[PDB]
């Protein structure tokens, strides 16, 4: 979930 966060952004 962290590094879907980051992805997105």
């Amino acid at each position: 979930l962290a590094a879907a966060l980051a992805c997105a952004l």
